[PDB]
């Protein structure tokens, strides 16, 4: 998978440590080699989250496969607690579409993965 | 909805309570409740249209639902109508993207929609 | 089509021609007029490729049509190639996720172009 959070927490609050959190995570809860993870973080972005600029975030996650009902809800569950432990956004401020990406839509290194 | 724009314009050039703005004019656009309206302006990016560096925009709309042929065009004369006459960018020069999300990979609060 | 490149290679190492070489070759590459094609580059993000902060890039391109199985692996080898001699990154650090949209779906110039 690859992971993208954007959010208006300033620099100063992601963690040292943060990305690696992210992708440690991402492999356990995917079971996915941690080599072909990509995690991206954005801060200090100018956003609103019902009319609010209090502390949130919009993030996504494409996969090939392993996306589904439960697999989701489940994802949405260590992503959500993630955020709120390390960058001090609440929950229920967060978004994360999740996409399955057919294998012939994803190209890497001069080729795609079908 | 959450809505996201990207442009060239300089931040200095979005006026005081545009987010505040595009919140409540996609409530009413969508009838959903403004309180679950999120949206994100980036400014001062590296980007071309047509190979001009003129005043330009990239924009996406993800929604559950209230997503087709007559509501994207409702959608579009509303958002180039903001962009053009809040941040001067002419219509002929913004893509919107719009995507119909299935709840069901759209995590929120923990969980997700489904 | 459209195409975003993000990036942690700083912006001083974006050469100033980017974005133009980007639209005349995917102009090339897909058969369509450079008017028609939007470029955004986004440098200096904070990213991790497979645990590792080393160069790396993660791109999308969205197309109305001109998009499938061989182009995509054609488009692949086009911009892989480009983002190694411009930007110095290893084309085993590239993911492009690719987009058929309906032109239902793309709002332009306050309508869509269905
Ligand atoms: C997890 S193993 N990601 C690497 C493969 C991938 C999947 C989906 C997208 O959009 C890019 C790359
Ligand atoms: C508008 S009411 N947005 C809140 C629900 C939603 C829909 C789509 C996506 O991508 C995120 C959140
Ligand atoms: C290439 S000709 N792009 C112009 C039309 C277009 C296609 C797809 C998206 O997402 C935006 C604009
Ligand atoms: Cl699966
Ligand atoms: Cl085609």
């Amino acid at each position: 998978p690859m992971f993208i959070v954007n959010t208006n927490v300033p620099r100063a609050s992601v963690p040292d440590g943060f990305l690696s959190e992210l992708t440690q995570q991402l492999a356990q809860a995917t079971g996915k080699p941690p080599q072909y993870i990509a995690v991206h973080v954005v801060p200090d972005q100018l956003m609103a989250f019902g009319g609010s600029s209090e502390p949130c975030a919009l993030c996504s996650l494409h996969s090939i496969g392993k996306i589904g009902g439960a697999q989701n809800r489940s994802y949405s569950k260590l992503l959500c607690g993630l955020l709120a432990e390390r960058l001090r956004i609440s929950p229920d401020r967060v978004y994360i579409n999740y996409y399955d990406m057919n294998a012939a839509n994803v190209g890497w290194n001069n080729s795609t993965f079908a």
